[PDB]
């Protein structure tokens, strides 16, 4: 397991434009194309990062490739943030994939609930993390996704990824 399969696994894979759990027009492997209500809107951004004009149908290996710049562009956003870049560099390889994952396309809503936790996640005190983590928004609106990322702060361990 690693963040690519990881994330495979939270997003699966579709190579037409489809709507993500908040409404919004994706592609591939959870990436977001934009929040507008418009689907020509949606192909226009799609036609742009692929670089050609699409039937809003892009291929796996060009799925794959978004992809990778998508977990790239995740951890350059970490790096970047003065309240994420310290409490990434404290973890263990395992739950710095679970802070990629809280920052990978999400709404605010998984960007907030991150945030509470980074305190208790600095400190590692995990269970309290878990619990901070469970009681946001990001929870409430997708329970088993969160619940996996959560397992994942919580343990230091894929096992939340393992039967799947």
């Amino acid at each position: 397991m690693n963040i690519f399969e990881m994330l495979r696994i939270d997003e699966g894979l579709r190579l037409k434009i489809y709507k993500d759990t908040e409404g919004y027009y994706t592609i591939g492997i959870g990436h977001l194309l934009t929040k507008s209500p418009s689907l020509n809107a949606a192909k226009s951004e799609l036609d742009k990062a692929i670089g050609r004009n699409t039937n809003g149908v892009i291929t796996k290996d060009e799925a794959e490739k978004l992809f990778n710049q998508d977990v790239d562009a995740a951890v350059r956003g970490i790096l970047r943030n003065a309240k994420l870049k310290p409490v990434y560099d404290s973890l263990d390889a395992v739950r710095r994939a679970a802070a990629i994952n809280m920052v990978f396309q999400m709404g605010e809503t998984g960007v907030a609930g991150f945030t509470n936790s980074l305190r208790m996640l600095q400190q590692k005190r995990w269970d309290e993390a878990a619990v901070n983590l469970a009681k946001s928004r990001w929870y409430n609106q997708t329970p088993n996704r969160a619940k996996r990322v959560i397992t994942t702060f919580r343990t230091g361990t894929w096992d939340a990824y393992k039967n799947l």
